[PDB]
DNA sequence: ATATATATATATATAT
DNA sequence: ATATATATATATATAT
């Protein structure tokens, strides 16, 4: 396992505004809202990486619609670019004005790995995404996720997000914990990971070979179901406890008479499945739901990314089988509601700053990404290709 | 002889943030509504399990839409999550507003079983689910429901509700009274129910054998269904009542019998994989089996078009679901608007056969260890009964 | 049918409906009302004047009428069975007009 | 493109934008703007550096470019050859990816 | 300001 | 498998 040292360090940026730069801002906000029909008091300020909150508490009889209908004029009042309005803080009575900083601050990925939350996260599939609105890192478990969608326009950063999630996978698990299968119809960027001791097939060329490896994923799911129905327990990690935590004393624990190894995690990462669903038809569309309907205890998790998120490629046949979604900067509230049912993803800044709904419900989370360089990736790839070997399960195609 | 104290007792009830100072919450609500353009009077609080309904009496002249257009800012004012308004109470003149206290008291299943009418229940196959909006015991009866359909939500307890219903079956029968049979392509969440003496079938793992199981299902159906017309009643409740009054008349008629439930779930894989013969059989073990004792609960993950066609949707009277896509799924099974207002992970929308409005139920969790204790307690008194026509 | 809002009896003639559509969302009574009209047919009739044919989707309740001397066929269950009865009615109407 | 309102040409790159929609009602400047974009391309790029593919659904404007050394195809007046050009473009895109 | 009728735009049911 | 229509949702100028 290679260390954290190959990334760029946590630099120093003094662009974090002065307390006067927020205080005069806050008094100017109170003056400008007092010039309209509303009346409000700034209760707290939270600075941020790019956008910046304002905990404001309206006095009495001041409905939030009288802020959300002043929004654009308030934005031109403070001479900033635009303002989204927080409808509710969870647990706290105040509404929030989100104002983006002009000099936005890029968040390096080693800053995301710098938390004690990452390295002392008990799971084997962390998904380090980046610092939130307030600046705290939010890293969530893929095993409890259980699946992800990624959508955004061209250039909006989906390659960077997928590289961030994959390097989140790489730094924590051994080869015998979490294998992965990569599929890329846009045959250009995800070939960079070829050579690691984690990656089952070679990183594929066409869907013509990759659909058969996805049927192999189906058969691996059936192997997993047969062996967990036989040996008794339900979760994958429950069974992987059950094997070694029975064979403290040395035994292979023969099973339905071959041996028993550990039970690794499988992660299907797909670059652009819109191409695959278009150029095949509905067979692969059936395969995706057939995976994602029987997966959470199977230890096969699905990462998808597209470019058009419309219902031509993501039907209701998938839409209830992948709860957790991420959308990057998109072009329409149509597509916004389509892959983020709350809607609001058309107001993104670009270059990361995605929406995210947790494994709760109905409440999107705006968390910035991590600008991961390709050379950081190349260092990590060299560090794995020295610390390992070309391990493969062939005849997967 | 089934035991009832086999599982864990009522440990705590969490006190719901106060037993007394929610009067302060009520006064704060009064002040917050007077801050807007209504004047209101608050009567006594119903401190429910998770949510909490308030007796709220508006003054004269005001309409209820001035509460409905004001609910969200009432909610952000009152330091709570998400409230809504019930615009009618049958009886008195008040207006209901329900508020979700966040400390969700996890519903102790043996406390649901400790209900007096659960012990005093007439039929032999009841369905206990838990507490209501006010928190009442909600023991229903699938001898009267008598078909049930479950939708799919990955994190709500679709498995937990099935095991709750099955333990509800188990603690109120004798082996010569209840029979069950399962079909599940996910052979994972349910196969702990092998070794049950209440069975009348081996636990069906495959699907061609499930197509052999539904054949014996309709065969037994039409067998007893024309035998019932031979014995001259109309419904199978009448059939079992009269064969009870015949066997406990002491006469050995034997002219050529217990209940039978079909706890098939994940039925989408049958209706997608093996073919159309599944739904062609399910349509006629669906509608006609109503007064036939075969009650046929069902559960899938994504009910829209192929998974449920209308000739299986319509026959089942009474339905149950969890939080699903904000699309046609929101009312395909649920019959109302329940897209994401159902919280999931504890609550559910019940429909009785009459009064087609969704009664919302606080469900009760069941540990898999509780399931294993019940499986082992029936495994002690565990003489099986398999049949091999399948 | 019953009484109106004044409580005066409201009885209609089926020969001048000429047909009838019944609604109800498992609400007030949808089985009742059909049963009511059918028993009201039966109390002023003879089988040489009015014989009925029912089609039963859910064989629940009106599989109770079997045995009466005005019922031209037994209970009908399948819709594919019921299409034969509907085409029988069309053919009977056609020879009726002939 | 030409000037903005504050007296400066705003010359935007096509290699980053990276595609383009142009629309408007008749006579508002459509074919003139297309000509401006084309002559903007032509005064820097040799046929080594760039080369055009042109499709005319109307044989009125983009017919003058017939015979410049910056064409991969003749000016597509026809309709089926336009589909052929799009097939070729997808094929050239995929082989350049490989 | 705010509920109403209208025009536009999307997702699904279905004929070939 | 593909093209077509209706139902449903959604944004918009208006009389209240
Ligand atoms: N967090 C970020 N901060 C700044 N720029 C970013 C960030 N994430 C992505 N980008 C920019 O987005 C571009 C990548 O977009 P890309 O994923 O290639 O879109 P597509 O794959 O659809 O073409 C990169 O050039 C990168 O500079
Ligand atoms: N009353 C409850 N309290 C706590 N958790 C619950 C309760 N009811 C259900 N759950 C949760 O529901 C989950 C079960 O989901 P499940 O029915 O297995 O979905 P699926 O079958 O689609 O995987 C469990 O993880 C459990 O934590
Ligand atoms: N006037 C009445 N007073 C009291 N109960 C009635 C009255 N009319 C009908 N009902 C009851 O209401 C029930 C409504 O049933 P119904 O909606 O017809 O069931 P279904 O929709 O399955 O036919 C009837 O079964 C009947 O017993
Ligand atoms: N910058 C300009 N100055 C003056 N006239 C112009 C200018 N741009 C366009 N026009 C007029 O508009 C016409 C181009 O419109 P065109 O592209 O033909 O629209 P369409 O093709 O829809 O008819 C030209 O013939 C010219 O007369």
């Amino acid at each position: 396992l290679p260390p954290l040292s190959l990334l760029d360090p946590a630099e120093v940026k003094q662009k974090s505004y002065s307390p006067e730069s927020l205080e005069a801002m806050s008094r100017l906000l109170e003056i400008k809202l007092k010039e309209f029909g509303v009346e409000v008091s700034v209760d707290s300020v939270h600075p941020g990486p790019v956008i910046t909150r304002f905990e404001i508490q309206p006095a009495a009889g001041v409905k939030v619609s009288r802020i959300s209908n002043l929004a654009k004029d308030l934005a031109r009042s403070l001479a900033v670019i635009s303002v989204r309005v927080v409808e509710v803080i969870p647990g706290k009575t105040t509404v929030g004005i989100e104002i983006p900083n002009e000099d936005r601050q890029m968040v390096r990925f080693s800053e995301v790995l710098s938390s004690p939350e990452y390295d002392e996260h008990k799971s084997t599939v962390p998904l380090a995404l980046g610092h939130d609105i307030g600046g705290r890192p939010i890293i969530t478990d893929l095993a409890k996720m259980p699946h992800l969608l990624v959508a955004g326009t061209t250039g909006s950063g989906k390659s960077v997000g997928v590289n961030a999630m994959l390097l989140s996978i790489l730094f924590k698990s051994t080869p015998s914990e979490a294998r992965l299968i990569m599929i890329d119809p846009k045959m250009l960027e995800l070939s960079i990971y070829e050579g690691i001791p984690h990656l089952l097939c070679p990183v594929v060329t066409d869907m013509k070979e990759a659909a058969n490896a996805l049927r192999w994923s189906v058969a691996e799911m059936e192997r997993r179901y047969r062996l967990m129905a036989a040996m008794g327990v339900r979760n994958l990690a429950g069974f992987n406890r059950k094997v070694k935590d029975a064979e403290e004393a040395g035994t292979p624990l023969t099973d339905p008479p071959p041996q028993l190894s550990t039970l690794p995690t499988i992660v299907v990462v797909v670059d652009e499945f819109a191409d695959m669903m278009m150029i095949v038809g509905k067979k692969v569309e059936e395969l995706i739901a057939r995976i994602a309907q029987k997966a959470r205890a199977a230890g096969i998790h699905l990462i998808l990314a597209t470019q058009r998120p419309s219902v031509d490629v993501i039907t209701g046949l998938i839409k209830a089988n992948i709860p957790t979604r991420i959308a990057f900067q998109v072009s329409s509230k149509i597509d916004s509601r389509t892959i983020l049912d709350q809607g609001g993803a058309e107001q993104l800044l670009g270059h990361g700053d995605m929406l995210y709904l947790p494994p709760g419900t109905g409440l999107p989370i705006r968390v910035h990404g991590a600008f991961v360089s390709d050379d950081e990736v190349h260092r990590v790839v060299e560090a794995w290709k020295l610390r390992g070997a070309p391990d493969y399960i062939e005849d997967i195609l």
